[PDB]
């Protein structure tokens, strides 16, 4: 586990534990979505951003480097008033069971939410945050069901019981996709969102404003 | 609610009950294309493969045949005068039914359906009893998590259980899943096609043969 983004106690971008193969594309994606949403919401942006939900996510291999990625992202700010989210992320193997993770117990994500939220107490120590994250376990995520591609167009899974078949379908639904869920807020209802790929920049405001 | 279509040993012609043509027309054309392509590919080897091939349980998305979803079991079969065609028992479901929980749910309905199809191979089962049994058969225990759009798919899933069920339903959309106990030649497992199996893929249901690229490994 590592983190990347802005914290109120520091003026610059801060990042620990994450390679550039994640951070570069992640930063670019957030930056584009930050600007598009600003253009769209204009004067109403700040109020939307500052009350928006923390978002738990699971992103399939190949979207942000070769590894799968899970974590939580929270609206944040630096020491000098510039806005940008704070993200705690764990890189997982390409055969990770994102299915069971999205459909799994909430506990890892609640632990990450608590850490992130803590960074918005005035007396927050950034080095205390950096250590908690550095001492943070990966989430309980096992290997996905054995699968092969046969003659270009059949996916065969070694699933022989009802539980294994369910697991294999859910795992498949995560491939090539990003999944976003969590508690929502008083403007956005708790629920799950899937995008094929990373969300497009103009879809970024949907993280901030509901219907 | 359940019906059947195909051939069985006790009747000389095609037999169909309880199923609309919306299903049968395409289902027939798809089996026939498959039969013909598997036959061309396999040649003299075809009949041996066919006769000993598995019973395949399936769940098919809405709009790949007619506009209902379909679940069932299909078995290699034959008519009273020796011509080959599969026998299928099929239940048509609402286009919004949860195929995920069915593919990933209790085997019981499917095992019951397989026992009925198997009964028709017995010299000499009464055809009337098979039809009666199929007609008395309940729908499977399967209503998908509420979802909408904005690219974006929002599911109304607020618990890990609901998120798991949402993900599994999504893997079924636009797809056909085929699974079962296998045979001496094909291991038990699960198969997915985007859409219906292409006709030249029909053969794989009889032989399990293919160019295998491993994607994700087994665990010790």
């Amino acid at each position: 586990v590592g983190f990347y983004g802005k914290l109120a106690g520091r003026g610059d971008f801060v990042s620990r534990g994450l390679p550039n193969t994640f951070v570069e594309p992640w930063d670019a994606w957030l930056a584009s979505g930050m600007r598009a949403s600003q253009d769209e919401l204009g004067a109403a942006w700040l109020d939307a951003y500052l009350t928006s939900p923390l978002w738990r996510f699971a992103i399939a291999p190949g979207l942000l480097g070769g590894e799968a990625v899970t974590g939580v992202v929270m609206p944040s700010i630096d020491r000098v008033g510039r806005y940008f989210p704070l993200t705690v992320a764990c890189l997982l193997p390409a055969n990770a069971d994102l299915g069971g993770l999205v459909g799994g117990d909430d506990g890892w994500f609640e632990q990450v939410e608590s850490l992130l939220l803590s960074t918005l107490e005035p007396e927050a120590e950034v080095e205390a945050f950096e250590q908690a994250v550095a001492q943070l376990p990966a989430p309980p995520c096992g290997p996905r069901i054995e699968q092969s591609l046969i003659s270009g167009n059949l996916l065969r899974s070694e699933a022989v019981t009802p539980a294994q078949r369910l697991a294999a379908l859910a795992q498949h639904a995560c491939d090539g996709a990003s999944h976003w869920w969590g508690r929502g807020s008083a403007r956005i209802s708790a629920g799950l969102m899937r995008y094929q790929g990373l969300p497009p920049a103009p879809a970024f405001g949907r993280f901030l404003t509901g219907e």
